[PDB]
RNA sequence: CCAUCUAAGGCUAAAUACCGGCACGAGACCGAUAGUCAACAAGUACCGUAAGGGAAAGUUGAAAAGAACUUUGAAGAGAG
């Protein structure tokens, strides 16, 4: 399969692909925005710490009705908060990656995440009941991610 | 006055008609939202107590040669 962007040299990278993941479209991507540049060891502290609720991720662009917390501070917002789904399907991608690198035998504690990208999946159907005998969907938002790691000092 | 037939009984092929049926041939027609509703397990799924109503849906590749094997993950799912 082919990614959206090509990295610079393909030696000293690696890549990581999941599809029609069952998580919310909005939220990975906000998450994922959140990670975009950080060193492979720090951004696995920070979602695990996103985790267990002591970092927040900043809502930026999808960010209607999110409400104030006191961790967008340090990210210089005011809307933050802890999606913990997202936040372990990154987890588990960014382990994968690592597994991807160790594989093809690159310096595991030198890799950053050059390259992150969330798309919208094909949306699965459902349906709810409302009043005086309608029904309306129920749809869901998966999401199709991809990520590249590359080997920085 | 003329003209023309012989009712109240019966039979009779051909020339004529044919959007059903069997078997064929063709077209300045349509080309999968078109052409029959129906190119496909279509009067099927499904709805209505019933009379009845009634869809959506074609295309890998010349050939399955349909991805052995290694690796991360519980797996989906990935990298080679
Ligand atoms: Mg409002
Ligand atoms: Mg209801
Ligand atoms: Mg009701
Ligand atoms: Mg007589
Ligand atoms: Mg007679
Ligand atoms: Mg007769
Ligand atoms: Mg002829
Ligand atoms: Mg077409
Ligand atoms: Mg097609």
């Amino acid at each position: 399969v082919r990614y959206s962007l090509d990295p610079e040299n393909p030696t000293k990278s690696c890549k990581s692909r999941g599809s029609n993941l069952r998580v919310h479209f909005k939220n990975t991507r906000e998450t994922a925005q959140a990670i975009k540049g950080m060193h492979i060891r720090k951004a696995t502290k920070y979602l695990k710490d996103v985790t267990l609720k002591k970092q927040c991720v900043p809502f930026r662009r999808y960010n209607g009705g999110v409400g104030r917390c006191a961790q967008a501070k340090q990210w210089g917002w005011t809307q933050g908060r802890w999606p913990k789904k997202s936040a372990e399907f990154l987890l588990h991608m960014l382990k994968n990656a690592e597994s991807n690198a160790e594989l093809k035998g690159l310096d595991v504690d030198s890799l950053v995440i050059e390259h992150i990208q969330v798309n919208k999946a094909p949306k699965m159907r459902r349906r709810t009941y409302r009043a005086h005998g309608r029904i309306n969907p129920y749809m869901s938002s998966p999401c199709h991610i991809e990520m590249i790691l590359t080997e920085k000092e």
